[PDB]
């Protein structure tokens, strides 16, 4: 995702 990732899916975890 473009804003909060890194590992999978941070901003709808």
């Amino acid at each position: 995702i473009w804003g909060e990732s890194g590992k999978l899916i941070a901003t709808t975890a």
